[PDB]
């Protein structure tokens, strides 16, 4: 009856990790024991989950991961399960949840060990002779996987989103908003930008900050940014110092009260360099928080489609971002429309049901 | 605060009160309200975002445990305020009461005992003209009994339509679910399955059903079996089954979640209750096209009459009239096919589903 779930890292504050957790909980609800193999588990263990932290070690993450596989398989050979579900690419998965973009594609934007390892493990899932079922959440990547490996179409299953319910604006949103802004010292005429999620460099924190720096006087004195993620802030503190933004930027470690931030803020800014999907984009949306996002993000189309913010087309130019941010912030009418647009869309679209649909496919 | 407090003595997945509560609560949640629950026990899964508080109060007498419960709850509430308080049992401090029970005071004629005084006192707590509790009704029949005993103001009552879940309706593959089920339990084409569904076997008349299975003509009795489904102890009934010789044709099962399989696999729902506020499973049979044999005391029995989806036995109850009726309904396969068809058609035209949305509408203003 047991399901073995594999991922390299569990922590509470990542997209891959919250997806794994919500799927796993649902399979358990459905009457399954839950085994989990991992290199690290931070935060609570739900009741009934057997969590196996692997004792393997290397000065190279790529080799560490190869050892991890052999370790896992050695345990699984001795203790069989019904099905093996992996959230990272490696051999021996029955199902793969594609929480990462296509590696081989990204590479081309040879001889090195890291390249051959990560490409080797991708092919391990996506090769035509592999029997791994693939759970897709970014539509855009499927054709890239097929271009590079020729994976069969029958093997792919596109899931809708799995935003948790707590992210949806509550009936007392105005009260949550006022309490939050009272707490952080934000007045009616202050503007809060929030940049949410770990991976500050990849999600374009540097771009956000330049764009804050380049706002016209009247908007600049009114604007502050809070970034929320596990990353080392120190590489950005130097940027923040250079640009004179000490008094109007803060960077916080990961935390579980993201919905309060979503309600208290005036804009989600997310000018990612690259992103498989971007759960927070939609989390902003169901909170009624306008989004500024680049078009490379897999979930960007939802912002354009619900008219709940602006999507900045490629190629990225700092100058365009600057302009777009200033214009979204000058336009209080536009912002009100995008909040209401987001909330209404949240009431239509299936943005929630990914875990049940993911459970269906794993279980049959 | 947007929190709604929901109060019920017992949550478990396999009761009418409990399922109505779950569905109202999920609807209110989906409209942006966090859900807190006060209860003496909670069995089964806990939906995402639901704060369940299991009260630590204890007494030898249920009625006194209940009074300690109320005090425990009010203490939590006064320290942690909510938007609105909705109860599924009658007690003080309710903004809203959902009447999953019949009128007690009326049933107490069917003075000094502490049990009586408590339940009467908690019912008056809701229904008195000075209480402000709004009442959500599901059995229309009880509203005048309440006004008779308490003088409750008309405007405080709001009659809701039924709240049958979508999954009880015969689906597209009904015949395949039916055939699969009857294969599993070993039922041939000429076998006839009576089902009796709900915890509370005594009140729901399992003794009467059993007598009636026993009194069938040899030829039918040979072909007929009964499955009862609920949480009760089977022990008292296993003496009756034996004493009537019914060992090899009666099974009693614990609460389960696959009730629709049974409704599709059965040949008759039998439900000769002594009393019953409404009776959800009566409409579940109906929307599965399972014909029903029901006493007229059940508040949903009329739906069986109005839809011609089975027969209703008039009060006063007489065992031998039940016997006659069961025999008649089983003997007549064309009438049973007609009651089935009648059930499915009535389900396609009637408002049997929208209770949770209407209840939420009244709770939220
Ligand atoms: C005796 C009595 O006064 N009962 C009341 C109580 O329902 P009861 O639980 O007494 O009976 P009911 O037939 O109204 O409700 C049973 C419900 O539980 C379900 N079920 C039952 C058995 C099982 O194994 N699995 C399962 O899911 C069944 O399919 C239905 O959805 O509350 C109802 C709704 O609030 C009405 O007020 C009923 O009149
Ligand atoms: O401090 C934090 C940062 C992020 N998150 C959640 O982590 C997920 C991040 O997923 P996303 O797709 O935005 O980014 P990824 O981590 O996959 O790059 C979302 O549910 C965020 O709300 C969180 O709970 N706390």
């Amino acid at each position: 009856a047991t399901l073995a779930f594999i991922l390299y890292k569990y922590f509470p504050f990542g997209g891959l990790q919250r997806d794994f957790m919500r799927i796993a909980l649902e399979c358990q609800r459905r009457g399954h024991d839950i085994r989990v193999y991992t290199l690290i588990w931070e935060g609570d263990v739900p009741d009934g989950f057997e969590v196996l932290v692997a004792p393997v070690r290397s000065i190279f993450n790529h080799r560490r991961n190869e050892k991890f596989t052999a370790w896992v398989r050695a345990d699984l050979d001795r203790r069989p399960v019904q099905r093996v579900i992996g959230f990272n690419k490696m051999p021996g998965l029955d199902v793969y949840y594609a929480a990462d973009a296509c590696f081989e594609e990204k590479a081309q934007t040879r001889q090195w060990g890291r390249y051959r390892h990560f490409a080797g493990y991708e092919r391990a899932v996506f090769d035509p002779a592999s029997k791994t079922e693939i759970l897709m959440i970014s539509e855009v990547q499927q054709p890239l996987f097929v271009k590079h490996y020729g994976t069969q179409a029958e093997r792919f299953h596109l899931l809708p989103p799995g935003i948790s319910q707590d992210r949806r604006a509550p009936a007392n949103a105005a009260d949550v908003r006022a309490e939050f802004r009272r707490e952080f010292g934000l007045e009616e005429d202050d503007l809060l930008l929030v940049q949410i999620g770990s991976g500050f460099k990849t999600k374009g924190l540097d771009r956000s900050l330049k764009a804050l720096s380049a706002l016209p006087k009247a908007l600049r004195r009114r604007t502050r940014l809070i970034a929320i993620g596990q990353d080392d802030p120190k590489p950005f503190l130097l940027q923040i110092a250079a640009l004179g933004l000490n008094d109007q930027v803060q960077i916080l470690k990961g935390r579980s009260d993201i919905p309060r931030f979503l309600l208290g803020a005036d804009l989600l800014i997310h000018p990612a360099y690259n992103e498989n999907t971007g759960t927070v984009l939609l989390e902003a949306l169901v909170s009624g928080l306008p989004v500024l996002v680049t078009d490379v993000c897999g979930y960007a189309h939802y912002i354009a489609e619900a008219d709940a913010g602006r999507v900045l087309p490629s190629p990225f130019e700092q100058d365009s971002l600057n302009r777009l941010l200033a214009e979204m912030l000058e336009d209080a009418p536009a912002r009100a429309a995008w909040s209401r647009n987001g909330l209404a869309y949240a009431d239509h679209a299936d943005l929630y049901s990914m875990p049940q649909r993911a459970a269906d496919l794993i279980l049959g």
